[PDB]
């Protein structure tokens, strides 16, 4: 098998929320200058798709030669869990290689999303950092994004999902915003989407006074 | 008989979010006996669509034929608004008919979305309001739900849209819930839908914390 | 073609208020413009009343007539909840059309009516709403209005009465002010007048405060 195929999954974020119709490229990799043609066929389902859609080929710096083919695909498609077969066959290839993508077949799990203060010493610091961990979800495709007013700020970071003993999956996501602005009270919050949560969309509120609502500054003056 | 041809746009509720499908359909009444097959044709944007589908014809106590054809939609398809075309041509009609369907244009507004606790007075009764409004939308597709930490509730109602002195429409929704629940502690989040809302989802939460004492404390001195 | 006489029942805030409870309105559209000729008629308890209120007829482009005309009876009568029927004849109809129109039947309730405070989210915003609901009360009559001693308010929100699960009705009303108006407590109430409240008015002002355990902020004086 002389040519390769890299797959490239529809991102997990991309077919949450509307913003674009999330692609899957069945990239044709270490392609033989010989016979740069290549023949694609299709596997959904036992019928072909009527959208079929094909890109001009590129040539890298080193010997590798790249095929690449987009595709639309609708949100509601990829959650049902159908399946797909990309076939690529060539002249330098003996027989065609297999790579099937098809969502996993697992039982959802409903995860839970929590706050965490800054510490004091954190405090001391100009820069204060927010952390939002989001844990007991099955599947490993979830979202999380810091939303505040406005454009949401790009400085939150997010951890790779890690396994548990439960077989779940547990992350952490952290964003650093100026000392000053925490004193001010805003509002902060990290949407959590997930295929398991309801309307996939769950939002936890974050403020300094939410901590500890405990009454203090008692003052006693006898004469 | 020149059938009377109504049209209905689809469920916002079904159009923002993923999961729920939108179809799109146009409804024919008091169709003559003569010719009870109807033929519908559906356009999109001049371009004919192979996935619209037509149930079949059923009788009903008027005596009148009524055919439905639902043609699915995607989401990105209504948030560009394209104009839809259902054409109904019937042997006994003379001349065929032709509906078009569109999204309204109009500026989008960000809502704002408050909560308000139930009253004094009113918590001395079994049952408990608690009332989540929403303002400021221009568009009048919107779409409330309530909800818990455990599930959703479905004792809510929802009053229909009203103007305003600006224009932007606002509306409440109300929830009764019982005392025993209320008085323990339980959140409560009220969610909109709305097209300028950010990812079509915002979510307001009442943890019944509302009114907290300031932190300082009137001094108590002797004489 | 022919005349079609709309339903447009009394506002009970019209019953209301001693100036128009005799005001009580039939209105006729599509009225073809070819019979000049109207026959209007009431009947009230089911006899005719002697006297009657007609206003000229108004063209409309699309070959229509619209004919509004005014009866004068007492609003006690109309209280009563006995039927009243109005009839429009004319030489297009080839028979008289007879329209009943009375109030709604059923057992009354007394309604509960509740003010709420603005949130603290709401004095980011330069205009501060403020809510006053009523509810559980089954006829559709009602009328809240907004008051306040020093001047009233020419801001004023209602929503239409919806459906409840036990039958009975509920409703808001919004007021928007300024933050240094309900700043410096200024004194609103929200009347609510139904036909089974006693009196026909039940007042429930809204006060500043709170009610948070802390307000003052301000250290107290001992005097023996």
């Amino acid at each position: 098998g002389g040519p390769s195929v890299f797959l490239f999954p529809p991102k997990p974020k991309d077919t949450l929320m509307i913003s674009r119709t999330p692609e899957v490229t069945c990239v044709v990799v270490d392609v033989s200058h010989e016979d740069p043609e290549v023949k694609f066929n299709w596997y959904v389902d036992g019928v072909e798709v009527h959208n079929a859609k094909t890109k001009p080929r590129e040539e890298q710096y080193n010997s590798t030669y790249r095929v690449v083919s987009v595709l639309t695909v609708c949100h509601q498609d990829w959650l049902n869990g159908k399946e797909y077969k990309c076939k690529v066959s060539n002249k330098a290839l003996p027989a065609p290689i297999e790579k099937t993508i098809s969502k996993a077949k697992g039982q959802p799990r409903e995860p839970q999303v929590y706050t965490l203060p800054p510490s004091r010493e954190e405090m001391t610091k100009n820069q204060v950092s927010l952390t939002c961990l989001v844990k007991g979800f099955y599947p490993s495709d979830i979202a999380v994004e810091w939303e505040s007013n406005g454009q949401p700020e790009n400085n939150y970071k997010t951890t790779p999902p890690v396994l548990d003993s439960d077989g779940s999956f547990f992350l952490y996501s952290k964003l650093t915003v100026d000392k000053s602005r925490w004193q001010q009270g805003n509002v902060f919050s990290c949407s959590v989407m997930h295929e398991a949560l309801h309307n996939h969309y769950t939002q936890k509120s974050l403020d300094k006074s939410t901590g500890k609502p405990t009454l203090y500054n008692v003052s006693l003056i006898m004469s």
